[PDB]
């Protein structure tokens, strides 16, 4: 369980709230000002589920190999309704549960603006908006299209060895779309007003 | 990786064919023949993925550390078609691509007690040569209810808690015939039994 963690008196999941001013709350609030400096950040929580993360670093050494090094990993959103909020804290994202116009998988946003729009992270009976930021495995990728259910192979000649996820366009993704359980860990969620 | 395994010289995926007369061979013949003995066996395949294994292994010691000393795994069966044979060997069980099963307790991926039930021509479909084939698989079943056609999740264990899941559902708890999973890694496809009328 990695060192920036806080302890968690031998339990496997808890929620953290960051401290305002500190290096980890400033790095993650910058990533969202970037494309949101108009939205008002009530607070950060630090994502601490150990399965979920077990499983995705697994998922990470695996597609390290496979794809002979490269960095796999990207830093993504994902805005969610409240009502989603406690399911994703402890199982993460579920292809299974808007348009999909690029495939039946999970979508994350390049942009914090695109995940702040209100068809994602629909504000709550109070206003409040919910976003994860997220580790994504998007590996290799390639366009994706309507009612894809997994990544298309990367050669049809060997149709089972597949892309690791799509995206809208290839040059300059601005989603990716992922369709297998272990390629994404929500790190932290933001919670913020318009 | 089992020590029963052959060595892969640092490949991560072999099928291996088995020995009649072998105990493994065997156990597996016995399980299928308890319910299908009208079928006949052409072979048994040990299916060897590095990486399946790796993720199926992370989920049961998940699964063994929540449940309170439960056997969390069943060894069932899953009738294939041909052209699934391929992505299922690499990739394993995915809900996204399941059939509607004729008594749906769930949008998961169906597992059956018995051999007889995966032997049914609407599952594991003959080839254009008369194979049917059947998957031998570890299914982390878990804790189990009776689930319902409208689930895409093992329902929650508590209606004030809709967090904290049931592991799987089955068709009848008291007389479970078949399993239904609903999370990718949940099932290891161990073996691959080619058959015939
Ligand atoms: O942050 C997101 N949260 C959720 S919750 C349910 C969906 C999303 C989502 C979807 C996104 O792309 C969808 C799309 C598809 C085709 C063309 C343009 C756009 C992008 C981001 C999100």
């Amino acid at each position: 369980l990695p060192e920036h963690w806080t302890d968690m008196n031998h339990q496997l999941f808890c929620m953290v709230q960051l401290e305002p001013g500190q290096s980890e709350y400033n790095t993650i609030k910058d990533k969202f000002t970037r494309t949101c400096s108009s939205y008002a950040i009530e607070k950060i929580e630090r994502i601490q589920n150990a399965f979920l993360w077990q499983s995705y670093q697994v998922k990470k050494r695996q597609m390290d190999i496979k794809n002979d090094h490269k960095n796999n990993e990207r830093l993504l959103f994902h805005g969610t309704d409240a009502d989603s909020v406690p399911y994703v804290n402890q199982h993460g994202f579920n292809r299974s549960c808007n348009a999909v116009s690029y495939g039946k998988g999970t979508y994350f946003a390049v942009d914090a603006s695109y995940s702040a729009k209100d068809t994602y992270s629909k504000p709550d009976s109070n206003g409040r908006k919910h976003m994860y930021v997220v580790r994504v495995l998007t590996g290799v990728f390639t366009k994706g299209r309507a009612g894809l259910v997994t990544p298309p192979p990367k050669n049809p000649h060997n149709p089972t060895d597949l892309f690791d996820s799509v995206t809208n366009n290839t040059r300059s993704p601005k989603l990716f779309v992922v369709f297998f359980d272990n390629q994404a860990y929500p790190e932290y969620l933001i919670t913020f007003t318009a």
